[PDB]
């Protein structure tokens, strides 16, 4: 039979579950939906003739769906993985998988104590483009890396903030680190390898909001890698750029866009097939661009039949949340954070 | 009269030198030269004609040079340059000034009390491309400046430092930052203002010399920008990127290139005479390099007749000297450190 | 300007203990060197000394450099004087060789090495296991990088100093004038780190004085890593029962692994490497070769000295050469006291 997905918070990011799902809607279909919000919750049941819960554990008492998809507000993932997790269900998280390192350490553990699955939505790891590079880094190509920086300089006015009152805040939120980046700040473990420690500056420039919109850190690989991640949601007067940089002893790369989309630079001491693809690699991440939870879902529903080990699981999630969290710290103390975290 | 520049040291950079005081051959003539390496005089000698010493201290016994320009190991810089002040002559000191923050302020006292005048040579300020982002940011045109991000990712194999011992190391050269880079950390002070305090981590990846051939260092403006400056010597298989990249938030410019000579990016709220002024800074820009050294002269010139005071003396050496002395005590220290310097 | 019409004339500073070898060497190099002055501030050592030699005796180094013409002299005080003796060497222009280590304060080390620069005169600094033949191939493998990446390094000095030692000067044992088992003895083997290995980025060390009633640290750990990234430790102690004990480096790479024991280095016990080098036929006699001449090492060293001064060569071991191991020791002093991570190159 077919995987009974439940989808937890109806809001923007819903849609391409949603999505994603029906797209997939011949081994897995939408069974129920939830939110605390009348309208976006009649919405969406509207939209999909799933059965509605206006909260969580309702669904929870009384759906059955195997796997419950969290789209809400950042902070609530870990305590609804939790619940989820206690009522022995699956748990897919959308992206960062919590605000607070202590929360998403306990989400991991509650899943693994109740021998339950826990996804985090990374689907940014399947664009054709990152793919390119990351077998270009398992093969040796680069040879010793030595540098990577990654811009994220974007945009996002007064109104985003204020369209919902949880965004921009500490607890629910984070700031264009925790929110925006997190996808970039990523690549940086999952690509380069393990971090050994950051160093970090961010403020609030000039959103109203408690979290920052603005910030760097200076990073350092255990292999010895350096390297800086620069991140700004308030760049005049449009997202500029989403880029990763990487040089090592034979190799360099970089992929420029909006959102790593974009191949500029490719070039290697010696010579690979993947050395062609690039200009049509540019062409599936331009053309799936906002768009990679198909392919994300279908490593989740061959995971849960059994089939695969989950791309990005819980401990995989876990990876980026210790660096932001890393950074927060640096940020906040004014000092080196090293990992891992205790 | 012409002016009279004496030449000490004739080595890799001294042609350059040779080729911009002969541009301005009608305002000046090179009257001397010096090295203490037999060989590279006999050459610099045959191809100038100008008067040959072998060491310093006979050239000022002997010579009558107005200016004397130091282009000697950078570390020979700013003893030479209390003794040339001491003998009454003005200093032209390529760059960097020094290599420790405290022999650059001894040089600078000792120009001052002698008197005499003290350049730093920092011809990237020259740059046509680099005097437009000056420009609109002395206008105002960015508001309040939010993110700046500078890459300097070059070539130098193992044979460029065995070419001469002095090379990478930390007494008579200092690494990646304080050689290479220096033209570069001299434009977070220059064009964006006072920097407050900076953190870094620097290594030598893969050279065999005393100092870093790879960094990063993280910034924080007093104004409030935060930044970053990525480094490195070892990119494959030659110079990729030397670039600035400045967000506020009424502007958004790049400066891209090998050497910040193609203005990438120019978007900004009101319009501007200068928006008009692109297409030529950069041709300008990109045409002159490896040879701005003609463009600072004039301003050297302009300045000994009276006409100019120094775009770059040696206060404003100071400025970088401190910075690059903050990245290498943090990168050392594993700490923040804070600006101005004690 | 090279010396190179006469032979070289030797002046010696200090005819304590080691003045001997001093001595001895300089006249083992017969033809090309000689020893024609000698100055202590104790009128019996000078006694001994002239009878000893036939050099003119001095009672003090500024008399010495007033009345003498010596081209070079030789520092065999007490470690402290080194840097103050180096500079009034040096203001009456001569050449000055060093005794280990150069100074016992950071200050004062690159204080003697200005002004030698600034006269233009020659500083040499002693560090005779340098010529040894076992670390000579060492040495050699490790530059033409047989070791691959270079991973694990341990020194060990396991020495002997019983309190009679110390109590047979007063200066000895001091920080001011001395220093402790890593400035005084162990400082052979603190030169190592950087010589051999490569530049050191960090220390850690934890010293002691856990039994000898003198001032400075007669036991001691140092933690280390190197800018390449290899780390290891050096451990030093003159508390070893009932005699020396052990003298030893022990380097560990990806395609190379060395030891090198005995009681000073003296002797190489483990010797593996991914591909074969005709060295591997030269052990035992380098071996042989190194022990037979333990506790005369100066003769070799002033092979080096006198090649310079004649225009020959660059010295091994000049002023900024032992620079570098006054910084790690200085490193090492500084993070034991203090009880942090003390990093190089130091302000
Ligand atoms: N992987 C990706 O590309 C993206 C991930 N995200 C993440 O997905 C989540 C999406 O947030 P958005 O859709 O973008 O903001 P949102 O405000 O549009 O989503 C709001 C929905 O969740 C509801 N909600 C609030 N409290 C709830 C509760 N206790 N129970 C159930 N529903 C509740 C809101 O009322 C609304 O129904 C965030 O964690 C965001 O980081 C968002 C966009 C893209
Ligand atoms: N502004 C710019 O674009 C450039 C600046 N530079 C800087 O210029 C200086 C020169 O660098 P190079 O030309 O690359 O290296 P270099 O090694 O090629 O030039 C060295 C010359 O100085 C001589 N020398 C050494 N000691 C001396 C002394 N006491 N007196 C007189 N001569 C002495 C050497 O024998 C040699 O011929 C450094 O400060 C370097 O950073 C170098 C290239 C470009
Ligand atoms: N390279 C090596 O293997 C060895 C190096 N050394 C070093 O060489 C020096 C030798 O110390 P030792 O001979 O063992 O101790 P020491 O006490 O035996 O010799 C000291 C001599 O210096 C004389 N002296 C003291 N002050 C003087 C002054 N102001 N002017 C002239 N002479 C003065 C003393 O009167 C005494 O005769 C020290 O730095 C020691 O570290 C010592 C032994 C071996
Ligand atoms: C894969 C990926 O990058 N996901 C992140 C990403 O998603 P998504 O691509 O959907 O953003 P979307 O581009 O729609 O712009 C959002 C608003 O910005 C405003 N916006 C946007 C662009 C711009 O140029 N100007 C602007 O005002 C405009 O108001 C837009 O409505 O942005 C999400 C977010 O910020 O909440 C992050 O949660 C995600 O993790
Ligand atoms: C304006 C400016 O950037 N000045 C700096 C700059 O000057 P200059 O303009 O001469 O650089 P130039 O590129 O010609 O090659 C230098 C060597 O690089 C090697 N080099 C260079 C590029 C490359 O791709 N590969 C390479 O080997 C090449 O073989 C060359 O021999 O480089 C100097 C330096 O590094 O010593 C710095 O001191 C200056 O501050
Ligand atoms: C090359 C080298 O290692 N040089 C260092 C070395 O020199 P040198 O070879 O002369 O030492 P020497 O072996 O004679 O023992 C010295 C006394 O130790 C006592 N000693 C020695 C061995 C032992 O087992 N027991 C013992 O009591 C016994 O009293 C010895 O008389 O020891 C010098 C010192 O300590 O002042 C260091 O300054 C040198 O830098």
């Amino acid at each position: 039979r077919k995987i009974r997905f439940g989808l937890v918070g109806c809001g923007r990011i819903s849609k391409n579950h949603i999505g994603a799902i029906a797209q997939h809607g011949d081994r897995a279909e939408l069974v129920e939906i939830c939110d605390t919000n009348p309208e976006a919750l009649q919405a969406a049941e509207a939209a999909t003739g799933a059965r509605p819960f206006s909260s969580l554990s309702d669904m929870l008492a009384q759906g059955n769906a195997d796997a419950l998809v969290l789209a809400t507000p950042s902070g609530l993932h870990p305590w609804q993985a939790i619940e989820v997790a206690q009522a022995g269900r699956h748990v897919v998280s959308e992206k960062p998988m919590a605000t607070r390192w202590e929360d998403g350490k306990r989400m991991v553990k509650a899943c693994d104590e109740a021998g339950v699955r826990l996804f985090v939505v990374k689907q940014n790891r399947r664009n054709a483009t990152l793919q390119l590079v990351k077998k270009a880094i398992e093969q040796g190509r680069f040879g010793r890396i030595y540098m990577v920086t990654v811009n994220v300089f974007w945009t996002r006015p007064q109104e985003y903030y204020d369209a919902a009152r949880w965004r921009g805040k500490w607890e629910w939120d984070g700031g264009a680190f925790m929110n925006q980046a997190s996808h970039y700040v990523d690549l940086l473990d999952w690509l380069v390898g393990p971090v050994e420690s950051v160093y970090a500056y961010t403020a609030t420039l000039a959103r109203r909001i408690e979290a920052e919109d603005t910030g760097v850190a200076a990073l350092r690989w255990r292999h010895g890698a350096m390297g800086s991640i620069n991140v700004t949601m308030l760049t005049y007067p449009q997202n500029l750029e989403g880029s990763i940089t990487i040089l090592g002893e034979k190799g360099t790369v970089r992929v420029g866009g909006v959102a790593v989309n974009r191949i500029d630079e490719w070039k290697f001491a010696e010579p690979h097939p993947d050395d062609d693809k690039i200009r049509e690699a540019n062409y599936e991440t331009t053309s799936v661009y906002g768009f990679g939870h198909p392919l994300y879902y279908d490593n989740v529903i061959n995971c849960l039949r059994g089939d695969c080990e989950p791309e990005t699981d819980g401990r995989e999630g876990l990876q980026s949340l210790a660096l932001l969290t890393a950074i927060y710290r640096s940020a906040r103390d004014g000092v080196r954070i090293p990992l891992p975290l205790d």
